[PDB]
């Protein structure tokens, strides 16, 4: 067929949407099209010619963007799980053959590019284009009908619990709970206040942490009531900086803030490192600074994409929050644009937290 | 009574082999003399006042020194595990009343000073002095009989098992072995030719790792004869830089050193961050080495101390490696010193590896 | 002071609803009266006279009874957990002073009793008393109002949370999940049809699993419209045997069901023990059950009671569940009875599933 | 060509020494011959036809015996690990494709027989034969050159490397250790005086347990002494049972042993279940029983096989065995057979724990 797709030319830049020849493999199990489409920094990180490890599917000259995808099952081999009209988040890695890889985590994959690839990034086809085509296992049910829209949110929250998981790995170093076995108290503290942030900062709660967003500048009140709605606190940390840090969480990639926090951070603590900043300046770190985290046994982890098992979880934790907080989880969705409006890869609609692309 | 002993007054510095008084208690569980003391970088830093967390035990102003004994049991009141003759090493690090401190986990104290206390270092007397009065559960017995003085190494190889049990705790993050099960063809980088790089070393390839010390000179022919004897390989890393490293272990201290090596890590692999040095000049720290961490899921750990199940440990790794290797291993100890000769804490004798007092 | 109170004299046992003299002890944080009281099959095994290890408390010829509580604050210290008018859970099981208590993992106690009390059964006054002293620590508090007396069911939901999390240890053993890293088609299987079978069904759903609760006869259709709203299956087992179990159950007690069903296990699969009937006639266990056991790498744990982090576990749980299927977790508690009435502990309201306790 | 090799007629039994055709493969590795095969209940049960699993390669109408073996490289493809004359232990479990075999984790196999494959017992030849064709991946290299004929026990000795994993895996469920954080005083019986019970026991006392032996009658003046150069102990419990078990292994498969042992087992107490007897008679596990190991929060591992890592772990324990033990491990070798000696397979020789065939 002859389609519509929202392309690049990866990794030199750009973006078109137009249309494009792609034709239907006789062998697939799968046959779906896009409902909605988020967009994060990496898209527009693509987009702007800055991702050097970007690549367009072999012998083509163009990618298709898109990762985070809410899709409909068109049409679909015969399997005991999902059927025509069922909406699914189609997984972003996909799996090479490394030990990590052939067990389901290419999240962990042992090796990087080559063995695993993503859908819209390294050498596979995103999901903005008007048909897919795929494999069942690939795809996580949507089970909840009430959460529609909602949904799109499941690609960057499994990242979130991927990360939660490497907490929960490392954090078995010593005993982090409290002497009656709870998390009661203990200061989960999110650098950042986007989306991702928002996403860390909900999990935390439901595991229990006091938990603060913070960032270098004040908040609007759209974000700060959805904040006050989940219990969590914000700071400004030019005004009031939090100290005695059990988890820090960084969604910024800037060094400097990172150190900055990691100075505050307690005996046993835990350091989720999530954020890419390429650009962000050099901060200098100091012997007194490998000291401090020495005498404390604390943990500095860096955590990237998730297994499938994630976007389950995801999911269930979408439902949750959109049945006792309807409006908060809504308001995470600030714009929906058309296929049409490429420049929010460019720029960003006023007050974002995160804008989608609507498909029809 | 009055006793010799060897002190400082923490933090200002000094160091005086002398006569003080202490009491001595009719009612003890165990009195003992010292046979060897150890001596490590903690204790030199302390001599020259560069360490300012150390202070000198309650309404005292000197600070009996030595954390790395071995010593020998004077008398005991009756027990199950040892008798008079018998010798032992005993804690370093004492336990106060935290959740971790309160199931012999103090080497994971969640307040730090004043919960735990270190023996020769925090608010509590060490072993460089003629008698000490202990409880007999602060006190790991030698069982072997033939180690003679190796068994002084008990300290600091202690804080290299509680290092690897962290390795093994953060490891579970992924599939980090081969996909036959195996370390074989792991490779570990230990920063620095010390001793405390030694005994890394010598735990690496008993884990099945390969294993390379690695310094910014070249070394002697004492320890690349003592390196191969065990397997363990070197390179100046001005001359041969090591590449794609899977266990990466810094004793430096220092950030220029660590960082470049963290930026040979591959996916999946572990940093443990032992040494300290806060005289350490600062490196900068940028938004691209932040982002080779988070992409590659890496860990970060620091390590310090160890509980008394890695002083039984060590003493089995010791005594495993004698019956081995005996002489590689006495090569180790390389000056008996005399209490009267101080200037050890001030000059370091010529190819030290590990310079312990003899005791009278 | 005089109180209304029902009470029994353990081990001996029988029920009356009398008055008795509770003086106000010393110190105490809080003050509180019973509103809602759960039983079950613990409660009336005490009653019988039933179980051996049972006792009033030091000096008391009498035991309050219940376990399964909500409970309200009457007065308060000032904190910043509760306040006049907050409901909440008290823990059952009290802890002594080995190393899993006293980091508030009794229900781990390495004793047994006396080192552990619980409220109820061992030398504690339960909670069907007017007035009830105790202090915050333990306390558990509701935080959904929505909840009212669903929360009720804390208590028995939070052994449910602490079995699943000897699931999650001992599972590691090998991997569990399947290749794409999702507990997809693996098959729960809930020996029994009861309150804990429910409360096990659903947290399985939630798991991931493919459940199904299981007896030897057919079920109120009652029961079979709450299990076919959360999506677990029933069978009878004498007209269809399930087969291939991944993760078995048992809540009866019972030991020719619980080994019959032993022989449908997977490799790899686990088997929580957590019913029991001290009545329950023997079944010969013979070598070939054990080799089934053995060369199939099964693991049988047995679990009891739970730490306070699982009753916050199994309180948001719940308010997760009732928000999305109100009117089916409502219809677990089948009948409202008052301490008048105690027909209760020697007999069933008809297809009862949970039988609380309101309180005047 | 024509060799010589010792086969049974699986699963009918019989055994006999005679001549076999063993091609050359078109493709292979690396070519052995055996110089040692150690013989187990295995072996004796196949021979006798008592075992249902075990089968014939597919399109022959013989098994090749022997799967606890030590080699010697005739030829091999380059490579970095092993030469021509290298002592080698192969790998009994080979790897089929579920999730577990293809980590190198087979010993965990997800689906049993067909998928993984076991040499000289589920359709693979074994090892007495002179001439054998493998890859190398599949050969665990003999380090020690003083181990000589010791090496054998690899095979035995790795089956108590995984159960102990599996032991570090389940006592995860609690606070395992004492306050101190070591196992002193900590009690394993091990049920059996056999060639597997004895490597249990050095293990444990490795690990810091107190460790004892049991049977159902006195044991031998040999086998004692060997219990004693260890430090463990031993008991005819027909006359005096243990009590107070944290660690209760069983080598027996009989269940009337197994259940009365398991009634003496601590809180928190782990069970291995590990030997097999399919001809053993049904003991009644009652309703009490049960509701013991409930109460206790113990579990029953059972534990088969092992992964090539613990081959490698078996090696090192028995180097360290060797060169501090040096006559009490060789005694562990009791008769050294020749290949005709077929009587072997049908009595146990006078004395017993481990027989062992020496290849011409
Ligand atoms: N110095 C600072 N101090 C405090 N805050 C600062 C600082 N500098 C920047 N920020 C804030 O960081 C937050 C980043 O959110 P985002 O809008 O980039 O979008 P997002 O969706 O929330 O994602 C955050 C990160 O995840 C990265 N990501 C995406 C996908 C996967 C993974 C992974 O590791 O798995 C990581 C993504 O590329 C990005 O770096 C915003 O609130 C920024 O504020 P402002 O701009 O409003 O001032
Ligand atoms: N830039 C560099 N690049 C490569 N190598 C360098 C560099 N700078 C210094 N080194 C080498 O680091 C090693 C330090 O060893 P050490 O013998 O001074 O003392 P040790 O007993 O072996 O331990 C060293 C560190 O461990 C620390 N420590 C000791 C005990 C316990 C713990 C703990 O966390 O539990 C930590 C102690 O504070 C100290 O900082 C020597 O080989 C140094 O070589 P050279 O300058 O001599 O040629
Ligand atoms: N032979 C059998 N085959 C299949 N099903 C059978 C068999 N015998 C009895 N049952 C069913 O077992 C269930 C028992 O649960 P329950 O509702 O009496 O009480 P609950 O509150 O749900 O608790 C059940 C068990 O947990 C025990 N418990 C309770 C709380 C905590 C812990 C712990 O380990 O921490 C243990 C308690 O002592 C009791 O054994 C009912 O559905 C019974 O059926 P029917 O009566 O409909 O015929
Ligand atoms: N009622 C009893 N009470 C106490 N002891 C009893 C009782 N009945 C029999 N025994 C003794 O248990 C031991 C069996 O040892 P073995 O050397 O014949 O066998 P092995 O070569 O050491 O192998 C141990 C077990 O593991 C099985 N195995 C072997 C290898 C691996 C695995 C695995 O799960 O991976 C399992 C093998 O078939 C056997 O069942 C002997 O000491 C027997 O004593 P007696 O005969 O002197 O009177
Ligand atoms: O490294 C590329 C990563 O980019 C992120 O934005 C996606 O959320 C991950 O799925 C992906 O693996
Ligand atoms: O300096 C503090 C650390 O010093 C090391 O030298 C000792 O080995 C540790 O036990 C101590 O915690
Ligand atoms: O029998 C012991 C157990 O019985 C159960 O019904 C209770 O929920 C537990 O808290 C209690 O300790
Ligand atoms: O299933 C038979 C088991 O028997 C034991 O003798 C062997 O050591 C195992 O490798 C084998 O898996
Ligand atoms: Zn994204
Ligand atoms: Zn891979
Ligand atoms: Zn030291
Ligand atoms: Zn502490
Ligand atoms: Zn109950
Ligand atoms: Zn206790
Ligand atoms: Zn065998
Ligand atoms: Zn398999």
């Amino acid at each position: 067929s002859t389609i519509n797709a929202i392309v690049t030319d990866a990794p030199k830049g750009g973006v078109k949407y137009t249309k494009i020849d792609m034709p239907e493999p006789e062998k697939y199990e799968a046959k779906l099209k896009p409902v909605y489409i988020g967009i994060c920094g990496t898209d527009r990180g693509e987009v702007a010619g800055a991702l050097s490890f970007t690549y367009n599917p072999e012998g083509e000259n163009f990618l298709v963007l898109g990762h985070e995808a809410l899709l409909q099952v068109l049409d679909v081999s015969d399997n005991n799980y999902i059927k025509r009209g069922d909406f699914v988040v189609p997984l972003v890695r996909r799996p090479g053959k490394c030990v990590n890889c052939r067990i389901g985590r290419q999240d962990n994959c042992s090796i990087g590019d080559p063995d695993k690839h993503e859908a819209g990034i390294t050498g596979l086809h995103g999901f903005m284009r008007d048909v897919i085509y795929d494999d069942i296992q690939n795809l996580v049910k949507v089970n909840d009908p009430d959460l529609g829209k909602i949904a799109v949110l499941t690609e960057p929250l499994k990242n979130v619990m991927k990360a939660f998981e490497v907490f929960d790995v490392v954090s078995k170093r010593s005993i982090f709970q409290n002497d009656d076995s709870t998390f009661i108290g203990k200061k989960m503290v999110v650098i950042g206040s986007g989306s991702e942030a928002f996403l860390y900062s909900f999990v935390g709660k439901d595991r229990g942490f006091d938990v603060t967003m913070v960032n270098r500048h004040d908040e609007t009140e759209n974000k700060m009531k959805m904040m006050d709605d989940f219990g969590v606190g914000f700071s400004n940390y030019l005004k009031d900086m939090p100290d005695k840090i059990d988890l820090l969480v960084d969604t910024s990639g800037d060094p400097s803030t990172i150190f900055k926090f990691v100075k505050k951070v307690n005996n046993n603590g835990v350091v989720i490192l999530f954020g890419f900043n390429g650009k962000a300046p050099g901060y200098p770190v100091n012997g007194e600074d490998i000291d401090y985290i020495v005498e404390r046994n604390i943990t500095i982890a860096g955590s990237v994409d998730a297994a499938k098992i994630h976007y389950v979880q995801a999911l269930d934790s979408l439902s949750n929050w959109y049945h006792r907080h309807p409006q908060t989880i809504k308001d995470i969705i600030t714009y929906e644009a058309k296929p049409e409006e490429t420049n929010i890869f460019f720029q960003k609609p006023k007050g974002e937290i995160k804008t989608v692309i609507k498909w029809p």
